[PDB]
């Protein structure tokens, strides 16, 4: 068995909602058949943006979206995207078809529409600080100046709200190979001037490092912490070399285990990057911000390599199960994090294909877990099984939130597709006695997952496999699954 | 120095007396009838990111863009080939008075928005030293040296004194 | 009320038993009437040493000595104090005398007397490399050399055992007025002539910050972490201005909020040097050592100010009380602590005159705790009162440990003079039900101090003022008070 014990009266903080954010791009069809389809489209949608897409993101209760983010982001000139769509730049390879029909008024409005809080990374690369700087005034300034009248002109009256601005992305790679020296010298610069119009409160977040360069993390606290609200980190689970990463699907038990080892490496990175902000930010005013996260396969055999078109195994959705326990884990740092992508790139929670769409493995999960989006992470303490061909990795992992009604929300994830999974769970500091409903996501098959023929292969079902001797909870968890138990006093 | 010529930029005084009749397109011109290689440097000291990153896609770019279609407007309808692009020159000097430390700094920036279009394949150039200044060329391979294919030096032979 | 919670089955560490060590230095009557007095003094001795005092330190069960430490390390040469004792150098300033008949013999010698491990500081500031090296040979060398046949002709035939090896103290101040990044070049030099020999195994010990120089410690791990087993840390709790610190009794109200509140800084300190030491050591491989805090205070009123002779209160036993509870909470990496110092200097066990001896307030405590030596910490979750004039303080202060013989002791602070303090502590995971012994420590005046008139003003007594309800103990702590609790499961 693996033992775990909740103690269900300690609150060890909150986990913000915005860890369960996304992000999308304008590299591939993400932005482009998959979310804007256009006014004038056959697939039904509201003012361009198709239904079935919005109905699934709103039922996933999407917390925050990022765009641009990644490296369109120090590439976009955002004047691009705004004024008459039909007269706005258009660049296209006849080898890309970059319309800009998808720009600023029409971003604020999709996370209107989802309800979600937008997150805009301006261009530090080969952007200027007045182009950032206007940005900034064309969106949240209520009074008259050239920027605000042309909002208006452009058809917003009042000024929107946002909140995470991103002051480049990717700045050591395609947004310009800086030495992190250097990028800070200019974040220092360009946020100076971004200003708070209105009653507008700007969370500024400065580009963190990749994957393990401590050195980047070390430098940007070391000679910008004053002058952030946040800084980012990028890691992406990658099977194999950068040159040969390995398949979606049809995939080794090598492959299960590396992916999964690579995933939870991520504990270690926010473990490390942490401890040094800890030492210039000792009271964590700071966010972390995880704004990339996620798998990167080859793209589908007989698809374009840059489209970076994947699939979406019950893999996929180990690796969100585990990787977002990782984020509550460090919920006292990490407030927000953004896997990639929305749709139809990397590890995404809906693929679509004309006007037929799937829920990914992914978009399950996501779905699944929303019950601890802005909860409170509970005291847990456990012993697990081993698993894996080494005992490398945990067999389980598993988590404990307090949503605001009360109830009690306890996520397991079981990484040993072989077999099942027991699990004792004792429950302390409990008022009454409780009640215990249960859902499990699970596949048959290692690399399980949903085609637009058959695209329910693998969704939650109910999850009955348990017994609850009001205190223990002895609980049985299928191979290869993804669990959340709902608990209510008394 | 592209568009129509005589509608281009004009600087005059003999208190530069210079018409920019002579552009982009003349130059690829000129390199073509010659059958010699065109080596261009893009501007640094006084040049932006967008700008220099743009001339690259007005001269080689084979699609659908506002650079390209204004190349086509200004009279060339397919791209040019070039090989090779200078990022800054004399950046020590009158090209900004730069330390190495910083050149260093830009060039990384502006040299990753230089784009490959087409089957164009780019053969980019750091601005190099003046005649013995060693450190200069220590500091550029010490820092930019996996983002550049070449780096220049600068050497005049002059009898006297400046 | 104050709410605890003490998870009696989650274990969350071990108490390094060193944590409760002492420290003696050439410095007044410490080693000069305090503890050495001759084979042929008037005063009970045990070669040499006096046998009140070896009484109550083998009581107290002191696990280390540390010895020269502070400034002296740095100015001794230590084949000065081998040799006939009737033939070794002489220093005297006539304006405090050291005639070196205490040396390496003496106190080895004294280490195995009281069955504690000897911790000795070489002289970097002033010495040699090869002064130290051979200080390690002629201590531990089983073989035939110059150095070890020197160690027989003075009467030890076999070797010593020596773990804690300093490579100098206070480098920064008294030992050479180093930079970090000098001291780190002399540490690496030095450390490498300092062999294993026999099957004797060296500690190695990196002289480390004084208070909050955090620069100190990032330098030293940056440059030297690969080649130490530990980095020490100087704290000392000073009420007022250097240049006029206030008295041990006769002290104001808001003297004693002052007093508490400047060793409660420990804390911030001990977190942030830790956080910096997980930057370079992850895996915390290195042995924080805090070998140098206690109260300092103005000498007792017409004694030489150069011989540090200070009092001990009921105050001085709330410090040492809270200062250990602070170490507990960072066992993890703390590892070593030594209160400056032993007899008759600063923050002191004992004080002597002539043949009479008293134990002080500090004493009790150390006694009392030692329950905790070598114990595992078990998770508390607390919440407690405020005391002191700005709400600044925490009235109760707080730790759970349990012994190897299963029993488990609570160590309990009441930091309010003016009132005692009510504590609720519940307790889970737990098997049978529990009795309950108590002792309690506490005076009638908040300067309470014994004299050698009165020696026994302030000791520990018995406490029952607590009701034991089978799972939860509510509790009664006196004002000033340090209380320990022993349960039997049972
Ligand atoms: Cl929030
Ligand atoms: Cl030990």
């Amino acid at each position: 068995a693996s033992r775990v014990v909740v103690n269900a009266d300690r609150v060890k903080g909150t986990i913000n909602r915005n860890i369960y954010g996304h992000f999308s791009e304008h590299l591939g069809r993400c932005i482009y058949e998959g979310l804007w389809v256009g006014e004038d489209s056959p697939i039904p949608n509201t003012n361009g943006i198709r239904n079935d897409v919005l109905e699934a993101l709103k039922q996933m209760k999407i917390p925050v979206l990022h765009w641009p983010g990644g490296c369109f982001a120090d590439e976009y000139h955002w004047k691009d995207g705004v004024g008459p769509r039909e007269k706005r730049k258009r660049m296209v390879n006849t080898h890309v078809i970059e319309n800009n029909h998808f720009g600023t008024h029409e971003f604020m409005m999709l996370c209107e529409l989802l309800g979600c809080e937008p997150y805009i990374s301006g261009n530090v690369g080969s952007g200027t600080v007045q182009e950032m700087s206007e940005w900034v005034e064309y969106i949240t300034f209520d009074g008259e100046s050239p920027m605000a009248n042309w909002r208006r002109e452009n058809g917003r009256e009042k000024p929107w709200r946002i909140k995470y601005w991103g002051v480049g992305n990717e700045n050591w790679g395609c947004g310009g190979n800086m030495r992190a020296e250097y990028y800070a010298d200019l974040y220092r610069q360009f946020q100076t001037y971004l200003r708070n119009y209105g009653d507008n409160k700007l969370h500024k977040i400065a580009c963190g490092a990749w994957t393990a360069d401590y050195h980047w993390t070390e430098v940007l606290m070391k000679q910008a912490a004053p002058f952030m609200h946040g800084l980012s980190l990028h890691y992406y689970t990658v099977p194999g070399p950068w040159e040969k990463k390995g398949p979606a699907t049809g995939f080794t038990t090598d492959e299960w285990w590396v992916t999964l080892k690579k995933a939870l490496f991520m504990d270690e990175l926010v473990t490390k990057h942490s401890a040094i902000m800890d030492v210039y930010d000792p009271d964590k005013r700071i966010d972390l911000i995880v704004d990339e996260w996620g798998t990167w396969y080859d793209v589908e055999p007989g698809t374009n390599p840059g489209f970076l078109y994947q699939q979406n195994s019950i893999r996929d959705a180990l690796v969100a199960g585990a990787t977002l326990h990782i984020f509550h884990r460090h919920c006292d740092r990490v407030r927000m994090a953004n896997i990639a992508q929305l749709v139809n790139v990397m590890q995404s929670v809906i693929l679509t294909e004309g006007e037929r769409m799937l829920l990914t493995p992914t978009y399950h999960v996501f779905n699944m877990f929303k019950v601890h989006q802005d909860a409170e992470l509970l005291d847990t303490w456990e012993s697990v099984e081993r698993t894996g061909p080494e005992g490398e990795l945990p067999k389980v992992s598993v988590s404990a939130s307090r949503a605001a009604d009360g109830k009690i929300h306890i996520s397991l994830c079981n990484l040993d597709f072989e077999t099942g999974a027991s699990v004792d769970i004792e429950l302390r500091g409990l008022n009454g006695g409780v009640s215990a409903t249960g859902t499990t996501l699970t596949s048959g098959r290692i690399d399980g997952h949903n085609t637009f023929d058959e695209p329910e292969r693998v969704k939650p079902a109910p999850f009955r496999d348990f017994k609850l001797e009001g205190g223990h909870l002895n609980a049985s968890l299928p191979p290869m699954s993804v669990t959340v138990l709902e608990l209510t006093a008394g």
